């Protein structure tokens, strides 16, 4: 009953991706991340399940509707894609962790509800969502674990942590997202900075907790004290999670635990035995 470690290792999970950040944290991946759009079939994520399983993790998928938005997908316009994808995971038989239309409250998203062109509401999403477990559920997939999830902060017209919550009944995990920016957009804030509000709201519900992506900028403070700290807290303060999945990429920032050598030494020590 640890906290579990996880990452999104900055490419698609290989076997030699998964191995070679195991080898950079210096301990065995509890779950892989790995995210994919709604033009991507089965078979393309299959040799990545394949390593993820073979290494005894959990794989965890962001599967993200760039092509079809909620009212799309809620009229059944995307069923077809849908079905092929339950009927695939029930083949395929693994435990997946399935995390559809994350981040719905921001405003960066094509599904979320904040998003500028106002076509999707709390209605929509939940109908939505629903709508995809439906099928799932209609195709013998039990082996697909439903992932809801909030961004750390609401971004955007029309934003809460719950008001898309598409019901006990349709979710095994919840999960947050969110960063320290530091200076580099943004303030340096700690994890309980950031984290704390939508875990307050999360809490309320009673599923367990995924900290789905996180990860802190280098500059405007310290990485490695923020890591230490940001560990201590989850399991001191945050505990109904259960899971913690950082976000390893040099992206808009580095966020990645070697972007420094103080942060990798930190991250080493701070996610235990
Ligand atoms: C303006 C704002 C405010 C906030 O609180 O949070 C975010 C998050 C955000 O995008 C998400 O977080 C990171 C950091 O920006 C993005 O990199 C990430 O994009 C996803 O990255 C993966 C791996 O590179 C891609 O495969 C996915 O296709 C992509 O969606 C978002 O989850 C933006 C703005 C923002």
């Amino acid at each position: 009953s640890g906290l579990k470690i996880g990452a999104w290792v900055g490419t698609q999970p290989s076997e030699s991706a998964i191995k070679s950040f195991q080898e950079l944290q210096g301990r065995k991946l509890d779950i892989v991340h790995q995210f994919i759009n709604w033009s991507t079939d089965f078979s393309w994520v299959r040799p990545y399940a394949d390593a993820v399983y073979n290494n005894g993790s959990i794989l965890m998928i962001t599967w993200e509707p760039w092509e079809y938005n909620t009212v799309d997908i809620k009229n059944g316009k995307a069923d077809a894609y849908i079905t092929r994808m339950a009927q695939d995971m029930k083949a395929y038989g693994k435990e997946i962790w399935l995390r559809p239309l994350h981040e719905a409250n921001g405003d960066w998203y094509p599904w979320a509800i904040g998003y500028s062109s106002r076509v999707n509401t709390n209605e929509t999403y939940i109908a939505a969502f629903r709508h995809i477990v439906d099928i799932f559920r209609a195709n013998g997939a039990t082996n697909v674990k439903w992932v809801f999830n909030v961004n750390c902060d609401n971004v955007g017209n029309g934003t809460s942590y719950l008001g898309h919550y598409p019901g006990d009944n349709y979710v095994d995990y919840t999960s947050i997202d969110g960063y320290n920016w530091g200076t580099t957009q943004s303030q340096w804030q700690s994890f309980d900075q950031v984290f704390s509000r939508a875990y307050q709201a999360l809490a309320s519900i009673n599923k367990p907790i995924i900290i789905a992506q996180f990860a802190s900028a280098e500059i405007g403070g310290n990485k490695a004290r923020w890591i230490t700290e940001a560990y201590n807290s989850i399991r001191t303060s945050y505990n109904k999670v259960i899971a913690a999945v950082w976000f390893h990429e040099n992206k808009e920032t580095d966020w990645r635990i070697n972007s420094s050598p103080e942060a990798l030494a930190a991250y080493r020590e701070a996610i235990g035995a």
